[PDB]
């Protein structure tokens, strides 16, 4: 197994997947990894058996679907997984924790997001729809785009963004356009 955390690359007190080389920190897994459940199976893992299991899950699908599909299962661990996805990039840090807004000739958002706080909505099953989720995730990112306009700072929303929005493509297969 790997001796650094999959997401952070930190070593500390790793878990360690029972089917491929990745290790984590128990909090930087999503969902947290299991108290019990030997062996155990990481969210990567979890999410190959899905697409083994079903081949046809890989064929490109419209986003306005993907979007309606309740969260059973599946799409809860998904939307996990994508969530990760994102914690995975260092750039995430920015996005993390809770925000605040006081800066010279710009006014905070009417509704603030974070991932930790999606992390958290994702936890406790508040989301009903693929659609509440992505909706969140993309808020981060415009929230911050909006606030920060020209300062360069702005950039790293759109780096974050296009982590988040080609890891979404990939993991619901959603089909390829130009
Ligand atoms: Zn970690
Ligand atoms: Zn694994
Ligand atoms: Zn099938």
């Amino acid at each position: 197994n790997s001796n650094i955390c999959e997401v952070c690359n930190k070593w500390g007190r790793l878990f360690c997947c029972d089917t491929c080389p990745r290790s984590f920190h128990e909090h930087c897994h999503i969902p947290s990894v299991e108290a019990n459940k030997n062996p155990w199976s990481c969210i990567f893992c979890r999410i190959k058996t899905i697409q083994e299991r079903c081949p046809e899950s890989q064929s490109g699908h419209q986003e306005s679907e993907v979007l309606m599909r309740q969260m059973l299962p599946e799409e809860q661990l998904k939307c996990e997984f994508l969530l990760l996805k994102v914690y995975c990039d260092s750039k995430s840090c920015f996005f993390a924790s809770e925000p605040y807004y006081n800066r010279e000739g710009s006014q905070g958002p009417q509704k603030p997001m974070w991932l930790n706080k999606v992390k958290t909505s994702l936890n406790e099953q508040m989301y009903t729809r693929v659609e509440g989720f992505v909706q969140d995730m993309r808020l981060i990112f415009h929230n911050h785009k909006e606030f920060y306009r020209e300062d360069k700072f702005t950039r790293l929303g759109i780096q974050v963004q296009d982590i988040f929005e080609k890891n979404f493509r990939n993991i619901f297969a959603i089909q390829e356009t130009s």
